[PDB]
């Protein structure tokens, strides 16, 4: 057997895609791409190989040298979607590589050289997939700069994953599925606004599983952390809780939560079906806005906003015994940095009133709308501070 | 179990370790693989790089034999040279079709880098094109030399040490550089006189022919040259070259390239939709230099323009500007350089160019020019 | 061009200084009002600011084949090509259709679309009259290559 007739039939949907620029002086940036609708002359590549483009061509294994548009990109992922106007476009069918095993025969596919190799542009590697799992296929074909944002297919030709040149037999490629997915996205809204949902997951191991109550072969996301005034926590999450199922796609491995969420919109509603103490739940999450849910937690404590606060006592010359709430960290977005608090200050009244626990700090913070005046002791000195 | 075993323990036995000694131009060591392509009479293929500069040219054999090898030819250019040894029981392998590789094609690379012990990598043809294949069984010094194998074990290529990129030379290539050095000692290239590009489909459209046509785009042939005899013009497509069928615009100049002086070649043609045989007599490279000198003695080898401007400090100067001047040439000899302005020549004005070529052809023996450079200026005779 | 701009808009002009900074910043759609001076009688004009990226696929849209070429006639014996005439190359903008069909600084064109192209116009003349596509023959140094030009 051979390899070269699936390769043959799916050639024409590799690209060459070639970049000219300034950057933040003149370079010029060589990589592959591939077309994944040929109707539409939609094609993916990287983001780092159109990064600061000023121009962009695309040169098809037929020779034609096109230019392409820019669609939109996500450095997150290293995807970029690109346009070209053309007819008599070829494409490959598509997989699912959620189906992928580690053992599995791969080829990578560029088209690193262009025009003037016309016949024989294309460049293809071997080996298999070497490991799953920000989120990539890890292969011992060789994936190198001239093949990046060109073609993974599996054994029967398939596009399984853009491949990924990163920085040594090693090379890795961004799965399809994802890929799917973030070009969706950036082709309906020309580019990815992740929002937050406020939850931690872990990887639920056979021995996690059943130390939590599970068989050893149960599957899902272990969530370790909801946090308060989050989405999740609305929506009813606990820490503890293992998540089955998001919207309709199947939860497997803790991976696949981070990726489902991550690309949903900013107000989306969201199902979200764990299993918690064996028994099942279905819950409703609505995806928020980053800054606007930042926002509101500074509404909500607008002088004590992002700072880490203990209880603090302690005999301290020359200013004998110290009683007061200790600022063990502080947030450079706070209120509190801004005024001037540090780590290592100790609050030793609010508002002229002694402070002994966190809680009676927290508690006359409540009393203006305005400001709080703190008294802060640091080192051998005090200072009093207008936090507004 | 699928493997690779029995096909190759049946080849193992052509593949020869090649080690050398010599003095760079001081002592070194060189070590290679080499491939045996005739069992008989002892003929055995490796780089000609690994056996460069060599006093000394050792063959180890699979059975054990170290025999002392002599040197039949080299050729630098496709990096192979072609080993002999005196020896019997000598075995080798088929020798495949490089023209039949596809990229996806399961390949091993095998050497015998050891010598004084066989190894073999696997992989696939990555790209075809100097026109090497690129594979990524990984090729290394220790293996350079040695044989790169289709998956039925028959040999297409050799390897050649330029990570998960190797290089080897096709195999039908090295069938004909071995054949002429067998039979000559040495690869002496001829000329043709043209240049080629690739047909690619619009291009094809766009003179006419079908979208799928396949050829090799002629884009330039020169003045004086053999395929101009020959009848060759720009925009021809080229599509056999004697037997070879010709697809791909490099075709043309591996199986043109080692083609020998005198020989004669027949390019069959497309040329406004209608085929022509074409017949070529393969030239030597310096004799045709020789009678491009001797046709035009004084003016060879200079790029020439007509030329005015007001250049101080010597008024309005007419003539012709020496835009260029190879240095082989009789011009460049007498002291002609680029940016000279021939302001007169036999002791008459020069206005164009055409006017320099009328009074260059008044006598055989010299041509006087008077050339204006920078504020001075300067008689010289070209001879 | 020997125009003298007196005023812009609402601001009066004393400096040359003053029309680019107050044109360099106003906006596209922007409609302009300017006053200038020609041999002493002054004119009141109108003009309206356009995007810089419109505008030049305006002119790319408009020549298709020979926008952002610098091109001048070109004579010259050159070995080994023989006495060349043609049109020479002399600059050539990256973003151009020539540019991406393989057209460089240096190149001499010596043939569009089968018929030969001697001065400048001739080759303007041939890229007129065909539409989609053009086909050129240029020398570049030793060598010769056809481009298609779309």
């Amino acid at each position: 057997p051979s390899m070269a007739p699936v390769l043959k039939n799916i050639m024409p949907a590799i690209v060459n895609v070639a970049v000219q620029g300034y950057l933040p002086r003149k370079f010029e940036s060589i990589g592959s791409g591939v077309i994944i609708d040929p109707n539409n002359g939609v094609i993916i590549t990287n983001d780092h190989v159109i990064r600061n483009a000023s121009l962009i061509t695309v040169t098809l294994q037929d020779g034609r040298r096109l230019k392409a548009r820019l669609i939109g990109g996500d450095s997150e992922t290293d995807l970029a979607v690109l346009k070209i106007d053309a007819k008599n476009l070829k494409s490959l069918v598509i997989g699912d590589s959620d189906k992928l095993e580690v053992g599995d025969f791969v080829v990578a596919i560029g088209n690193p050289f262009g025009l003037n190799s016309f016949g024989n542009s294309q460049s293809a590697t071997f080996g298999i997939v070497s490991a799953l799992k920000e989120n990539f296929i890890q292969t011992d074909a060789a994936i190198n700069p001239g093949n990046s944002g060109g073609a993974l297919v599996n054994a029967k030709g398939e596009l399984i994953g853009i491949n990924t040149a990163i920085l040594v037999g090693i090379g890795f490629a961004i799965p399809i599925n994802m890929v799917k997915d973030v070009a969706q996205q950036i082709i309906k809204f020309g580019s990815i606004h992740r929002g937050l949902m406020g939850i931690f997951v872990q990887h639920l191991t056979p021995e996690l599983a059943q130390a939590m109550g599970y068989p050893e072969d149960f599957q899902g996301a272990l969530v370790s952390q909801v946090n308060p005034n989050s989405p999740a926590e609305l929506a009813g999450l606990k820490a503890g809780d293992i998540i089955t199922q998001i919207n309709d796609t199947k939860i497997t491995q803790a991976t696949q939560v981070k990726t489902t969420i991550s690309l949903l919109r900013v107000g989306s509603t969201v199902k979200i079906i764990v299993e918690r103490d064996n028994k099942p739940l279905t819950l409703s999450a609505v995806v928020t806005d980053i800054k606007s849910h930042e926002q509101k937690l500074q509404s909500n404590n607008p002088f004590l906003y992002g700072l880490a606060l203990r209880a603090f006592e302690q005999e301290s010359p020359p200013h004998g015994n110290v009683i007061g709430v200790q600022v063990v960290g502080a947030s450079e977005n706070s209120a509190g940095w801004r005024a001037g608090i540090r780590p290592g200050d100790i609050i030793i009244s609010a508002n002229k009133k002694p402070v002994t626990d966190v809680k009676s700090l927290q508690t006359i913070a409540q009393e203006k709308k305005k400001e709080l005046l703190v008294q802060v002791l640091r080192g051998p000195g005090s200072m009093y501070l207008l936090v507004i």
